[PDB]
């Protein structure tokens, strides 16, 4: 009846799927997703409740020495839908069919339930991304000629990468009542094309609905990449990036109550 990943207990990459019904096919996928730590006192543990559908994460970890300050942040917990083309872990038991290529995939509602409590002014960020691959199903990582895409709806003391393009209205929902909103868009070359979408008013907690297609039309846009709309959708993750080179303690919680996807009839990018 839960699910529970730990580090470093189950190793320095814990994760699994969720797969409610048992078919073999997860719904989503967890991840605890310490990428650049090297070395940490204490533990971070992610707990699924099968029948609330609630996903809590607790982290405690001090010491903390980086694979390579570089990277900047220190990780990224996170539940994610669709093909992550960094690993093998996958979930497609849903509505939206991921990855699918740009120009073929519907435009879709993400709604997240959600409520943060970093402790003591950790750098961090509760960010959803997807990457966009040439390839249909990618498994081994990223070329200089795919995008990241990263949409934050909350932060504090983090910054995207790159330099500040422009911002942007995107009419979202939060807490049940619609509002326009502003998100700054973040644009880089990290190996890739990076782009992000910064809000200008973070949302600590609640329920917010996003348009994706509203964050792929303007990221196809301002691409400096060929043939963007052949590109796939991978996935949505959901998570938090935390820390800075300069942090060593990293204590965080958080819990998410809701992931739902919900179809549009028109295409994702206009
Ligand atoms: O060898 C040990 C272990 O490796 C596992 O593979 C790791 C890769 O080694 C690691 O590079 C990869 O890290 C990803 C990470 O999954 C993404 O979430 C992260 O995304 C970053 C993005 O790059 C940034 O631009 C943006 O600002 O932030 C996001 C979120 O922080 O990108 C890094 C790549 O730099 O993770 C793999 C695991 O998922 C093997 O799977 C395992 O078998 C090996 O034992
Ligand atoms: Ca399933
Ligand atoms: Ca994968």
């Amino acid at each position: 009846k839960v699910l529970k990943i730990r580090y470093p207990d189950d190793g320095e990459w814990p994760g699994a799927p969720i797969d409610k019904d048992g078919d073999g096919n997860p719904e989503f996928y967890i991840e605890i997703n310490l990428w650049n730590i090297l070395n940490a006192t204490g533990f971070a543990e992610m707990t699924y409740n099968l029948t609330s559908g609630v996903l809590h994460y607790v982290q405690q970890l001090d010491n903390i020495v980086l694979r390579d300050r570089s990277n900047w942040v220190h990780g990224y917990p996170e539940i994610f839908y669709g093909n992550k083309p960094w690993n093998a872990n996958y979930a497609t038991d849903g509505p939206i069919p991921l990855p699918s290529k740009v120009s073929n995939l519907t435009d879709f509602y993400l709604t997240i339930s959600y409520k943060l409590e970093p402790k003591n002014g950790l750098p961090i960020n509760f960010a959803i991304e997807s990457w966009l691959t040439r390839e249909a199903w990618r498994t081994t990582g990223i070329n200089s000629d795919e995008q990241e895409v990263m949409i934050w709806i909350y932060y504090d003391g983090l910054q995207p990468a790159g330099s500040k393009v422009k911002e942007i209205v995107v009419p979202i929902i939060v807490n049940g009542t619609p509002v326009n909103a502003t998100f700054e868009v973040w644009k880089a070359n990290i190996g890739w094309e990076y782009v992000a979408f910064r809000i200008k008013t973070p949302i600590k907690e609640g329920t917010v609905t996003i348009p994706y297609g509203a964050f792929i039309s303007v990221a196809a846009n301002i691409s400096s990449l060929p043939n963007y709309t052949e590109l796939y959708l991978e996935d949505v993750e959901i998570g938090t990036e935390f820390g800075t080179p300069s942090t060593t303690s990293a204590h965080l919680e958080w819990w998410i109550t809701n992931i739902t996807l919900t179809p549009l009839d028109r295409p994702l990018i206009s």
